[PDB]
């Protein structure tokens, strides 16, 4: 899988959510509490990132450019106490696991969610999302599992 | 499966933890931030479960008596906030889903336990833990996915 940026582009919806700091998440407040609606790519190979969230309570649309790098995984970006966005996995046109980072802690501080084309349950998705986000990041991580228009934005 | 509550007796280790409310697990000094360790059912097929917890800096093993009910597999307990114990659901050999649960509010807070009778990663087993909580308890679940000895107690 040599990534093609294109096929990402689009609407997607967010099923799951993992952190391995509970305090960037656990809060409507919380500054990754974020719902990434599109991936927009640029024809400089640049990514557009939109997404929803809670804040001074109401629903908000926010974008988040990112430049980049050398690997066509990871982009530069500026949210909040991030400042890398990855593509962690994709099939194009069913998930997308996008992580967004802070790279520069020494343990590196860090949101992923388990992105879909549609609304569809399924097990070897979920199964993997949680495998991803395994291996080498040998922490506690929590898990956030979503439902259908209950998260408020 | 009618419950057969010796078929349950001895050591469990605890592989994930699920709550609907995030507070009662969040921090080591939280309420239901525990892990049991072992079930004792007695003669009387009461249950003894035996857990293991952070507590004034250090780890400590408690004990946590249930009284039977007209429910096989609920118990009535005292263990902080939590008045009533639930064998959700297990195969006896291989894994175990306890709640614990706040009968007293509205809306019940809960928090359950993925236990394994050995440390083996099974994808159809965890996926089976978020369905359980999953279907009618329809508000946001956290999970907390464990690892291994990182986790002082």
């Amino acid at each position: 899988q040599d990534l093609e940026l294109p096929k990402l582009a689009g609407t997607w919806h967010s099923m799951a959510m993992a952190t391995n700091e509970i305090s960037l998440m656990a809060t409507l407040k919380a500054p990754l509490r974020v719902h990434i609606t599109s991936l927009l790519p640029t024809p400089e190979d640049n990514l557009e990132i939109v997404l929803h969230r809670w804040e001074n309570n109401s629903c908000v649309e926010k974008k988040v450019l990112g430049e980049k790098t050398e690997n066509p995984k990871k982009f530069k970006i500026n949210y909040t106490v991030a400042n890398e966005a990855t593509l962690l996995d994709t099939d194009y046109d069913n998930f997308l696991f996008l992580c967004l980072q802070d790279t520069t802690t020494p343990i590196q501080s860090m949101m992923c969610q388990y992105l879909a084309r549609v609304l569809v349950e399924d097990d070897e998705i979920m199964q993997g999302f949680i495998r991803a986000f395994r291996p080498l990041p040998r922490h506690l991580w929590y898990l956030l599992d979503l439902k259908q228009m209950e998260e408020p934005c």
